[PDB]
DNA sequence: CCCGTCC
DNA sequence: TCCTCTGCCTCAAGACGGG
DNA sequence: TGAGGCAGAGGAT
């Protein structure tokens, strides 16, 4: 994401930044990072230091996660979107190559988590490249309300609306924080090019920063000067020089023309559990509790009887 | 609440 | 002297409930 | 990986 985005905007434009009821978003759709999901769940769903598992040693800590986090979310009312990563850009690539077992997200996973949706009847979609780029195109084009992610990439990639720790106001009992991008601009007084150079100033995936350059001194900047090229001419070379071979002009135009999936050609639905064959899958190879799973698929299919029953003189 | 299980 | 940034550290990132 | 809480070294004023 972007270094200190989210601290900056709530001292800087706490406009943008409005709370809400979570009854207030009952039938709402929202475009998710399942990649990033993955990893989280991956990371946190641990015993003995070690992911949940079947005998046979394989990893259950994502399904176990995804499960029961997208269950919750149909239970508020929220239908999700999942959007997976596609092959990243080579600026990624190389930022990160430029840069205790390490967990890593694998085709494995990503395919796993695909069956399982599935058979919960959820959708989900593959991004061509940065799943948040393409979560912004599905919020832009109308067809969810907002992506529900903590990367504030989404509002460099241009999305409306963002809804900022979902699931930790869902477990804490707390509104939710929606993060407007208008307002934002508004409250900066900026235009979305102008945004997007000071996100490569705060610190991207994409490119270095300049060494001295932070939030308070970037927000600056970008306002008098108005881009990085302006700024880097006027910008003492002694006391705060730019890092050699730097890629601002490449990062710019990665954020300002993602490849995205079209998000006209995507077609929505949230169909019926498939009660029978999660069983197959959780139970019988992956060695969830029956029970356990019985009783999620139940709470599942009466959520969607309850959406249906809001949404069918109220469509979206 | 505290902290262990889930697989 | 004050403001701003950088390093270093530490922690938690899930969902849920039994006791 | 990031994000908050502190340490302190600079340039900023």
């Amino acid at each position: 994401g972007i270094q200190g985005l989210a601290k900056l905007i709530a001292d800087v434009a706490p406009s943008a930044i409005r709370e809400n009821d979570i009854k207030s978003y009952f039938g709402r759709k929202v475009a998710i990072d399942a990649s990033m999901s993955i990893y989280q769940f991956l990371i946190a769903v641990r015993q003995g230091g070690d992911v949940l598992q079947n005998e046979e040693g394989e990893t259950t800590s994502h399904l176990m996660g995804m499960f029961y986090r997208t269950i919750r979310m149909m239970e508020n009312g929220i239908k999700p979107v999942y959007v997976f990563d596609g092959k990243p850009p080579q600026l990624k690539s190389g930022e990160l190559a430029k840069r205790k077992r390490l967990v890593k997200v694998t085709k494995q996973h990503n395919d796993e988590c695909k069956h399982l949706l599935s058979l919960m009847g959820i959708p989900y979609l593959d991004a061509p490249s940065e799943a948040e780029a393409s979560c912004a195109a599905l919020v832009k084009a109308g067809k969810v309300y907002a992506a529900a992610t903590e990367d504030m990439d989404c509002l460099t990639f241009g999305s409306p609306v963002l809804m900022f720790h979902l699931t930790a106001s869902e477990a804490k009992k707390l509104p939710i924080q929606e993060f407007h991008l208008s307002r934002i601009l508004q409250e900066l007084g900026l235009n979305q090019e102008q945004f997007v150079d000071l996100c490569i100033l705060l610190g991207s995936d994409y490119c270095e920063s300049i060494r001295g350059i932070g939030p308070k001194r970037a927000v600056d900047l970008i306002q008098k000067h108005k881009s990085i090229e302006e700024i880097v001419r006027r910008l003492d070379p002694n006391k705060y020089p730019v890092p050699e071979n730097w890629l601002h002009k490449e990062a710019h135009q990665l954020f300002l023309e993602p490849e995205v999936l079209d998000p006209e050609s995507v077609e929505l639905k949230w169909s019926e559990p498939n009660e029978e064959e999660l069983i197959k899958f959780m139970c019988g190879e992956k060695q969830f509790s029956e029970e356990r799973i019985r009783s999620g698929v139940k709470r599942l299919s009466k959520s969607r009887q309850k959406l249906a029953a809001a949404l069918e003189h109220h469509h979206h």
